[PDB]
């Protein structure tokens, strides 16, 4: 059966985790408000339970608990992100730097590394400094760059002597588009007429802008951390993308076009331009003056930006074409002109978990790895999130919450997905799941837990390893 032992040596195993979602201690240590608590605590209606991080699994406090878990299970690894403001509580350098918020990522760090887990740390995952979407509403400026090129640089000056794994951004993909597009994320920006119902923004033009700004900003970090940090440091920076697989609704070429229009509006939005200095052409021509324009000298900054590409899967779509709009209607959601659905004639592509964009389809897991390889020169990669979650059920007595046997099935099969494409040549050097403990899950708060341990919430955020826990103890022998 396949263990870390199938695997190639030196292969890491890890366990993913983000700030808002497991810290806590929101207004502690001398944190300011990100876009995340500001949403959560003025629009709770776009919150499935009404629910916030101000407590969420209070790793702030739990955190040593957290690395005797991952220990526990014999991970290498562990992905981590740094709240920005718990280091710059309003975002900037000027506005102050915040020595609680260094002292407790130095405390996580060291704890970390005295059991012999790696930290990986991301820069960016979604909680933005409300100072800064007040000042000068955040990532639709460019403004936003220096203060997280400061922000980052802190970073590499307090923990880069011990940290040797940096990635940048998490999912531009899904900030940008739940943020600025559907406006279902933080910052809740979207045109009138989308998902969110928003009284701000404009889902044709700002999902691109906040996204050509994150591209920036990273390609600018990179830039700088090559130039001032990596020759005494010597640690690894990159970016965290996430993918579906798309397959064709029809064996037509129409819906074959199509499935490649949404991968290039997904994945290649942030592929392309770290690999071949632009956007895709199919964004390019669908989109047109709405997408921005990179400068000669900003298409040579951001085209090889990278050590590797963090990569996230965790399902498949059917792509159907679209005729076009073509009109008034305008927004990042359409524009690939490809209808993207999990069920086809009855039939859903594969069983749903808890969230409901979740199906469980390992196949495109090795066909997404594969394409990355075949079109993009095979570069170095890690998986930096893939899992899935059931139902949070109050009702369930804990030993029955605990057998979380869709968790191991999920994991074997994309393990063994993973494994086969790697046999092919896959460049992928490690592998991360999401998530090590139940968290908050954004919109869906606490209705449903992606967690490898159980988080009870109500008995002061106990942790309860669940089956998978001792399935990867045993997977992760030797
Ligand atoms: C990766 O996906 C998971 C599951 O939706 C999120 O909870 C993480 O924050 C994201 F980075
Ligand atoms: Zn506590």
């Amino acid at each position: 059966p396949v263990s870390r032992r199938s695997f190639p040596k030196g292969f890491i195993f890890g366990t993913a985790s983000s700030s808002y979602q497991y810290e806590g201690g929101a207004a502690e240590g001398g944190r300011g408000p990100s876009i995340w608590d500001t949403f959560t605590h003025q629009h709770p209606e776009k919150i499935a339970d009404r629910s916030n991080g101000d407590v969420a699994s209070d790793s702030y406090h739990l955190y040593k608990e957290d690395v005797r878990l991952m220990k526990d299970m014999g991970m290498d690894a562990y992905r981590f992100s740094i709240s920005w403001t718990r280091i710059l509580p309003n975002g900037s350098l000027r506005g102050g730097v915040n020595k609680e918020g260094i002292k407790y990522y130095n405390n996580l760090i060291n704890e970390l590394l005295s059991k012999g887990v790696q930290p990986f740390i991301t820069l960016f995952h979604w909680d933005s400094p409300q100072a800064l979407e007040d000042k000068y509403n955040g990532f639709l400026s460019p403004n936003i760059i220096n203060d997280f090129k400061d922000y980052a640089e802190i970073c590499f000056k307090e923990f880069g002597d011990r940290v040797k794994n940096w990635i940048t951004f998490n999912e531009p993909w899904t900030f940008c588009s739940n943020g600025y597009a559907t406006g279902l994320f933080a910052p809740g920006r979207c045109s009138p007429w989308e998902k969110g119902n928003c009284s701000v923004g404009d889902s044709g033009r700002e999902p691109y802008t906040a996204c050509h700004h994150q591209l920036l900003a990273h390609a600018e970090t990179v830039r700088l951390y090559k130039a001032k940090y990596q020759a005494l440091q010597k640690g690894k920076i990159g970016i965290t993308l996430v993918s579906h697989w798309f397959v064709p609704f029809s064996r037509s070429k129409s819906n074959n076009d199509a499935a490649k229009r949404a991968i290039d509006f997904m994945f290649g939005w942030f592929m392309d331009p770290l690999i071949r200095g632009d956007y895709p052409l199919s964004m390019r021509g669908l989109v047109g003056n709405r997408l921005p324009q990179f400068t000669k000298e900003q298409s040579k900054l951001v085209k090889g930006a990278f050590d590797f590409i963090g990569l996230n899967y965790y399902t498949a779509n059917y792509a159907d074409n679209l005729p076009p709009s073509n009109g008034l209607n305008n927004s990042y959601t359409t524009d690939s002109r490809a209808n993207l659905t999990g069920v086809r004639n009855g039939i859903p592509i594969g069983p749903q978990a808890a969230s409901p964009w979740l199906y469980v389809y390992p196949q495109g897991f090795r066909d997404l790895l594969l394409y990355v390889k075949e079109n993009y020169g095979n570069p170095t990669v890690y998986i930096t999130e893939n899992g899935v979650d059931e139902f949070n059920n109050k009702t369930l007595p804990l030993q029955e919450a605990l057998k979380d046997d869709a968790r191991i099935e999920y994991y074997h099969k994309h393990l063994l997905s993973l494994l086969s494409a790697i046999r092919d040549g896959a460049n992928v050097k490690g592998y991360f799941a999401w998530s090590l403990l139940d968290n908050f899950e954004w919109s869906n708060g606490y209705t449903v837990r992606f967690g490898i341990n159980f988080v009870d919430y109500n008995d002061g955020r106990k942790r309860y390893p669940k089956n998978s826990a001792h399935w990867f103890k045993k997977f992760l022998l030797k």
